[PDB]
């Protein structure tokens, strides 16, 4: 039957969807959640064989085991055992496009278990098996018989096993099939892969069972009194004396409670559901759940006969909420939410798509403690346990189908054909049947990347049909679709047009006000965290709080889908598409996170957090407004820590406990701040601390933070004339100072500084010279590829300018005797191909105090590309432990990703100063420093820079980080000016204008001095 | 244009229609009916099936056809003639004075139900004045209506013709038989013949 | 697979729906809507033979004419033909309610035609046959070989036959259902054929 290339058939057999169930036979089980005896895990070790195609698999493994086969864990995805690669590819199908039809060799993995069923499971009622997830097809056959088959690889598939099973051994054959015609809406971008990878396990139930329950809640206006209603199902025989009992609990108090027995109102002209039943329970001053308070009941269903014998308890967790969508304003609980979410794909950089508990609560932990209140399930329903965490630690979650066909041509080919109306609905239907109990589900999302068609309006119809407790959006086809309550397009910039025929991406704040839009605006993906990126990101901040119907967005991505592999000696390296053998692949276009794949945080994490701060400060003379934006709680676990600091040396500080309202406001009066005698400029910073611990965070935790420069005594006193005079030696080729202890050495030939001496050591490696390159990060190179060159992304702009293949030619080179110091003079040429590119003009002044003072005034030819960088740079000899500077930080800052970063006096080990983002690059770059430290050197000024092992030629052409070496000496980058990272996408150039050096013509200027 | 789809013996009537695993097979009555006759001039409305109670797969449907084709409006009398899946309120034997609240699904004065508040649709019987043999009286008080009030703009009767079949006797002549002449129980008898002329044409 | 006992399948192997066809290979024809050399009827006398039900079908019913089999005007229904008795219901369903099953004893209508095709037909193109109606199921083979599978007994059914056909003689074989999963679907009040 070929039942895998025939989107006519997604299932066989397979058991209507449903609710979380694990039927309890004790009503105090199902009250505390506590494990049932009637839900049993089939996870661990199984017997797994891996074939070429399906017609390969012999008949006799249907009876028994293979001796072939090998014993591994399950859940698991085989090409994580190494079985076979998995492929990474983002938009082109892993797979010919020939629609119903899959490659003839189709990966097929046999698993099998051997287990045992007590009898008395079988004596009475109903014993099934369900596979959680499943990628991508398969059919099932227990004992030698076959029982059914199974699409869709993110929903579980329920099979009945009553008839099939056997008191004592018996044996489950599983037939995987990589590629199916479901495959064909599984494009998402992200590795591709396969197997059971989720959950297996068998549930028993009576025969005479509840087979789905619904509960909502509505409430009155203030939301000071809600009505609960439970619709209960039944299947098995229908007698008089069957009840149902829905009781609601507030922790171990009972709330409320209704009981009935079947038969539902009367619906039509022919009745009404003599199966079902609804239960109505009223609730006065329910308290409320949201993402900043979590507040759950307990609802059990229970059905039982009219004399008080249970028959069987279902039950779930309650969160009080109502989300709706008035004037164009997504509301909770009655007030405009602002989303502050992350897109969050199932990856494990070791396990593949299995998830874990322990890797879920990790996530958790880190959105929250980095002011996330939202994600979006990209691309398909997760883990079941991922729900029951969000309802709990309290995350706003859009739900979506597992539903993509981005490879299509177009987009929308299949889902503008009604003979895939079928497979698509199940892929929506199944979704919502399973999740709609669950609080932090706010938002059903249509599925993602597959053009709007016909089918996705039915759908989207359907789901406002049966649940009208949530909006539904979907992105595809233009982001504002008759499909979508919601305007939510991905990587749409704030101010900038991108006027695409058919589906542009106008800027956020005009798109809310074209002629007939009402909608509020929300962004499904923004802000791609490729690499060094999340430049921009404080733009897109600010106007989600100047504009209402701008309620925020979900970044792009939360975790690098990396994985590893190892080398010779066993050592575990980060790999991208490609690094399998994998071929077509999107190399490392798989990596988007804000965390590495191990969780280890990327500097841009931080600026998420601090944009995302839920208090707001302005500064007055002495008053600091502090603004509350959180909609439902009083910070009652805030303390405002501040601190006023003259470079770097803190003067005065203390604490102030903070007692805002939400949405209201704060004043907090500095005491008199005593001025300083010193010259500087002063500094204030506070933060909020959280001095309790929470479910999500430690005590101590810092929520916010913010900076103001306060007064700023500028240096007039006069340097104490040394007595001591430089003196100059002038040969053919050079130009040498000398001081003392210290030696200068100009190179006459070539212009620069070569070489400097502290008594009879060498400091440099490599020449002092101008560097106007970097090396090329994830947004300057886009998509460009070797065998297929964008010449309009950044990289290649600059390739073509001859940027990096720039030769310096000498123009000036002059030294002139001054009375107290000596005068070094240079002017330099870059060209490529008789075009002067830029022209450096510098003066090196060295004093009595052996003090160097470079001025450096470079001129950029208009019409070449904007250089990604005006500096100097140079391989020092020394390679010292620690790293001291008076600037942003401590960590990792960029122009445009600078707004995280506090200014003041920072000291780490020489290794921090280096990100080791997997895709080598420019990296470490800190910004407004005034003042730097490194063994015996001293850097003083109003630069950028980053220091390391790593010279940029070597980042620039290594493709793994784990394939870098440290160089001798260290490597110094020095900046006057550094272009933008970028990042509203990773595809198109995205560095805003005014991060772009373009104004012609820069100066900047450095006093360097040996301690 | 009407999709084949009556589910009327259900209990309640919408048990098919309103789960989604009857979803696939209901959209393919639907949509594969558009794509056969949609160019027709002569069909101006879609009908998404005859009394099948409302449920969620009709709004999907529904929904489908109005994305499809804008040109025809979408029509559907299950479950009060007046749910979110249609665009005209097209009940069946709903009277022109007398109101019959019957529970759910009531069919008011088709008067009163064009001024029920917020009501603004057209309203056109896709039954009425059923014909089964003596019959019709009352018929002149529809057309009054339909030609008062603008917004009733008429129905379509029930039915043409009679659902008789032709037996043989012993001297072999032709007779009309009906529900139970064949043998065939349980049956609905005559109720098979309800049109305005005979099987053979011949006016009533 | 008992395809007449699952909602999930309604077709296999069946052609998309389209408007009205005719492929003229001349203009003229097409702007005056005459007949179409390209557009064949097989409407006429085809064979026939009533069973209680699927499994009670011959497989040589496949491969050849049963001699019992009578041979009868299509289109047409079977029960006007004396076969089986026709039905009157109006609300009821005629068979128990029990989705998506139907009774064990389906009366089953085995259709066959042994018909010409000439060789231009094969020697390019597309060749389908097209069924305007089948109440309520139905499996089609051709020349002994399983063509594909259709339900909704009032829209037309298409299958290409292009691999299935040779120059000169063939012969249809179509297994019509009375009762199917459709059936649940097809509750109109009016006489059950
Ligand atoms: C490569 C672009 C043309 S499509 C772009 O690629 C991104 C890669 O992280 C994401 O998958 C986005 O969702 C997708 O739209
Ligand atoms: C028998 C009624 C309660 S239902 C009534 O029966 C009529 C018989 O001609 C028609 O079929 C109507 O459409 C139907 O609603
Ligand atoms: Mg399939
Ligand atoms: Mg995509
Ligand atoms: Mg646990
Ligand atoms: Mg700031
Ligand atoms: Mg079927
Ligand atoms: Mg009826
Ligand atoms: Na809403
Ligand atoms: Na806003
Ligand atoms: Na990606
Ligand atoms: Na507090
Ligand atoms: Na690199
Ligand atoms: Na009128
Ligand atoms: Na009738």
């Amino acid at each position: 039957r070929r039942d895998w290339e025939n989107p006519g058939v997604t299932q066989l057999n397979r058991l209507a969807a449903h609710p979380p169930f694990a039927s309890w036979r004790n009503s105090e089980e199902a009250r505390t959640d506590r494990p049932s005896q009637q839900l049993r895990s089939l996870n661990g070790e199984w017997r797994f064989a891996w074939f070429p195609a399906p017609e390969a698999v012999p008949e006799s493994w249907l009876e028994c085991d293979l001796p072939e086969a090998d014993t591994v864990v399950v859940p698991s995805n085989w090409q994580m055992h190494g079985y076979d690669a998995p492929i990474y590819t983002n938009v082109t199908y892993p797979i010919t496009v020939n629609p119903p039809f899959v490659p003839t060799e189709n990966p097929t993995g046999c698993y099998s278990l051997t287990f045992n069923v007590d009898e008395s499971w079988l004596q009475e009622g109903q014993t099934r098996i369900i596979f959680d997830g499943v990628n991508s097809a398969f059919h099932l056959w227990c004992n030698g018989r076959w029982v059914g088959y199974g699409q869709d690889s993110r929903l579980p598939s329920e099979f009945d096993l009553s008839a099939f099973l056997r008191a004592g051994e018996n044996r489950l054959a599983v037939m995987v099939l990589r590629w199916s015609d479901g495959s064909y809406l599984e494009d998402q971008d992200m590795w591709r892969m396969s197997g059971i990878f989720r959950d297996v396990s068998l549930l028993h139930k009576p025969t005479t069972q509840i087979s789905d329950f619904h509960v909502a809640t509505r409430f009155n206006d203030d939301f000071s009194r809600a009505v609960l209603e439970a619709e209960v199902q039944m299947c098995g025989e229908l007698r008089d004396y069957l009840r149902v009992t829905v009781s609601l609990w507030q922790g171990e108090t009972q709330v409320a409670s209704g009981t009935a027995p079947f038969g539902g109102e009367i619906i039509d002209e022919r009745g009404g559901y003599a199966d079902r039943v609804t239960l109505r329970l009223n609730v006065e001053n329910p308290k409320l759940w949201s993402a900043e308070i979590p507040n759950l009941y307990r609802a059990v269903v229970e059905l039982h006969t009219a004399d008080g014998t249970l028959i069987e308890a279902e039950a779930c967790d309650v969160g009080f909420r109502e989300v709706r969508i008035e004037n164009g304003l997504l509301l909770l609980n009655g007030k405009p939410l602002l989303i502050r979410g992350v897109n969050r794909h199932e990856h494990h950089p070791l396990h593949g798509q299995v998830m874990d508990e322990q890797t879920m609560v990790q996530d958790i932990l880190l959105m929250k403690q980095n002011n996330f209140n939202a994600v979006r399930c990209s691309h398909y329903p997760n883990h079941p346990l991922w729900y029951t965490l969000c309802d709990r630690y309290g995350l706003y979650v859009v739900d979506e189908a597992n539903i993509e066909t981005h490879g299509m041509v177009p987009m929308n080919r299949l889902t503008d054909d009604p003979r895939w109306l079928p497979a698509m609905s199940e892929r929506v239907t199944r979704m919502v049947q399973r999740d709609r109990n669950h609080p932090s589900v706010i938002i059903w999302s249509l599925g993602n990347e597959s053009g709007h068609g016909a089918n996705h309006d039915a759908l989207y119809r359907w789901i406002k049909s049966v649940d009208p407790s949530r909006p539904v959006q979907y992105e595809g086809g233009g982001a504002d679709t008759t499909a979508t309550d919601i305007i939510c397009p991905m990587y749409a910039r704030v101010d900038e047009d991108q006027p695409f025929p058919a589906v542009p991406k106008w800027s956020i704040k005009k798109w809310l006000s074209l002629p007939g839009e009402t909608r509020p605006l929300i962004l499904c993906e923004y802000a791609h965290a490729a690499g060094n990126s999340l430049g921009g990101f404080a733009k897109y901040w600010q106007a989600f709080r100047q504009y209402p119907r701008l309620q925020g967005g979900f970044v792009w991505d939360w975790v690098d889908q990396s994985l590893i592999k190892y080398d010779e000696n066993g050592n575990p390296w980060s790999a991208y598409g490609g690094d399998f053998g994998d071929t077509p692949n999107d190399r490392q276009f798989c990596m988007n996170g804000l965390v590495f794949a191990d969780r280890t945080p990327h500097p841009a994490l931080t600026e998420a957090k601090h944009q995302q701060q839920f208090f707001q400060f302005r500064l007055s003379g002495q008053t600091i407004e502090v603004t509350s934006e959180y909609l439902f709680r009083h910070s009652d676990n805030e303390l405002l820590h501040w601190m006023v600091a003259l470079d770097g040396k803190p003067l005065a500080s203390g604490e102030v406990p903070l007692d805002v309202a939400p949405q209201g406001k704060q004043l907090i009066e500095l005491p008199e701040l005593p001025q300083p005698e010193s010259a500087g400029q002063l500094w204030l910073t506070v933060r909020v601390v959280q001095p309790n611990a929470t479910a999500w965070s430690e005590a101590g935790h810092i929520s916010a933070w913010q900076q103001w420069r306060l007064a700023e005594n500028l240096s007039v006193t006069l340097p104490a004339a040394s007595h001591a005079i430089p003196h100059l030696t002038t040969s053919e080729m050079d130009f040498c100072i000398e001081l003392g202890n210290k030696r200068w050495q100009f190179n006459r030939q070539s212009g620069f500084l070569s070489q400097m001496w502290i008594g009879d050591k060498k400091q440099l490696l490599t020449p002092l010279r101008d560097q106007f390159t970097r090396a090329p990060l994830d947004n300057d190179i886009g998509v460009s590829e070797a065998t297929r060159i964008d010449p309009n992304a950044w990289v290649e702009r600059w390739k073509a300018a001859g940027h990096y293949q720039a030769e310096a030619a000498l123009l000036q080179c002059t030294a002139d005797t001054l009375a107290d110091a000596v005068l070094i003079t240079t002017a330099h040429a870059w060209q490529h191909q008789g075009k002067t590119l830029f022209i450096s003009r510098k003066t090196y002044r060295i004093d009595g105090s052996g003090q160097m003072a470079i001025t450096v005034d470079v001129e950029v030819a208009s019409d070449t590309p904007h250089p990604a960088r005006i500096g100097l740079n140079c391989q020092l000899a020394q390679v010292a432990e620690r790293v001291n500077w008076l600037g942003l930080g401590p960590q990792e800052n960029y122009p445009d990703r600078l707004t995280a970063a506090c200014f003041d006096r920072w000291d780490l080990p020489l290794s921090d100063m280096y990100t080791p983002y997997v895709f080598p690059s420019e990296n470490g770059l800190r910004c407004g420093t005034r003042e730097l430290n490194y063994g015996p050197h001293q850097w003083r000024g109003d630069f950028q820079f980053n220091i390391s092992r790593y010279s940029q030629q070597q980042l620039m052409e290594t493709s793994h980080r784990h394939l870098l070496h440290a160089e001798e000496g260290t490597w110094l980058n020095i900046d006057g000016f550094h272009m933008g990272i970028g990042g509203d996408d990773s595809w198109s150039p995205s560095v805003s204008a005014e991060f772009q050096l373009s104004a012609g013509r820069y100066h900047y200027q450095l006093v360097w001095c040996q301690k």
